[PDB]
DNA sequence: AGATCACGCGCGATATCAGAATCCCGGTGCCGAGGCCGCTCAATTGGTCGTAGACAGCTCTAGCACCGCTTAAACGCACGTACGCGCTGTCC
């Protein structure tokens, strides 16, 4: 509770802080979409964003705040920007 | 080669998907304002006396006015150069 974590949104990562941890067994959260209500999900406030973007995320969309996940986030950002540059270059080439 | 139609790209406008901040509407508790009461000090009433200001007469200084010359300064004109202003790009 309150620890730092990395969360999925699209093909990119975003640093977030856990505000609520949901325990489906006891039906309570320590301080919900049906597809994650059954399992242990977490309410997270994303670093660098407003409270309006706070959301519940399951285990699939979350990762521990470690070196490996930070590096994987950096790789995702790098491949995303590379893809955008490639798409722009392809459009430019198609234009001539 | 030129004109018309269709497709693609670029730009403008509206909408919108949102989400952000502000304004608004309602309930609530408050304390700040308006009011009444009592007391007293400052304003009003009455009177005096004296000097400050109002008024008339006179004086003469200064303001106004006028004229005429002469000549410093304003007005006018022209060339041009350098400063204002617009546009553009970069960096912070």
């Amino acid at each position: 509770l309150g620890g730092r974590c990395l969360a999925f949104h699209g093909p990119l990562m975003y640093e977030a802080k856990i505000l609520k941890i949901w325990d489906p067994s006891s039906k309570m959260y320590t301080s919900i979409p049906e597809e994650i209500i059954n399992g242990k999900c977490f309410f997270i406030h994303y670093q660098g964003w407003k409270s309006s973007w706070d959301e519940w995320v399951g285990y699939d969309r979350i990762r521990a705040y470690n070196e490996e996940n930070i590096a994987m986030k950096k790789r995702l950002a790098n491949e995303a920007k590379e893809a955008k540059k490639s798409l722009l270059e392809q459009q430019k080439k198609k234009k001539l």
